[PDB]
């Protein structure tokens, strides 16, 4: 219960090609900036702005229900 | 970092037995509060208050 939290302090400016993306999560509400971290198929974690349309579109398309 | 960074929003109030500690790092300077993260032998990450004496004592010995 004392695990640290992941926060984003900068955001990628490039659109990560959709075919390279596996997973995402939203950073902790307590972080000082909003953040969506995408995890690629190779295992890299990339901070992105939740307010970018491509971010929102990827998240929509990744819905599993 | 374009990858995310670790921050601590809560600290433990109690000392981790020194023999269960394997490693440590400091959270990112951009974090709102400064944190020392200890890595235990079980592989756990534990947020601690850098102003706690036992934390400073462990950090020095490491």
């Amino acid at each position: 219960p004392y695990h640290p939290s992941e926060c984003c302090f900068t955001y990628t400016t490039y659109k990560i090609p959709r075919q390279r993306i596996m997973d995402y999560y939203e950073t902790n509400s307590q972080c000082s900036k909003p953040g969506i971290v995408f995890i690629t198929k190779r295992g890299h974690s990339v901070c992105t702005n939740p307010s970018d349309k491509w971010v929102q579109d990827y998240i929509k398309d990744m819905k599993e229900n």
